[PDB]
């Protein structure tokens, strides 16, 4: 599954509704913690629709916990990730993720 712990505290109250978008900034890591992609690299936060399927699934649930101005780490189980085929030239197959994610904003 995915597990979520706080880094910084969001303010608590606003949560995504379904289909809402919802406006981040991540950083994927293996789990030996080397970063694989991070949009804070390309300086453009990461934007999805909670619930469309866009993203992985412990991405889905993780987020959907997560309130404004909050930064967490997710802890994500290979088949709530990329499973055994994992996703050619960045994600080794089997692969536990690991992501600091912050949710900068909901619209
Ligand atoms: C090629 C690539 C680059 C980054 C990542 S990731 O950071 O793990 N990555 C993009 C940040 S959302 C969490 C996850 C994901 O759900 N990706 C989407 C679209 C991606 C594939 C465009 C998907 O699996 O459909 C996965 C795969």
């Amino acid at each position: 599954g995915v597990q979520v712990e706080t880094i910084s505290p969001g303010d608590g109250r606003t949560f995504p509704k379904r289909g809402q978008t919802c406006v981040v900034h991540y950083t994927g890591m293996l789990e030996d913690g080397k970063k694989f992609d991070s949009s804070r690299d390309r300086n453009k936060p990461f934007k999805f629709m909670l619930g469309k399927q866009e993203v992985i699934r412990g991405w889905e649930e993780g987020v959907a916990q997560m309130s404004v101005g909050q930064r967490a780490k997710l802890t994500i189980s290979p088949d709530y990730a990329y499973g055994a085929t994992g996703h050619p030239g960045i994600i080794p197959p089997h692969a536990t993720l690991v992501f600091d994610v912050e949710l900068l904003k909901l619209e």
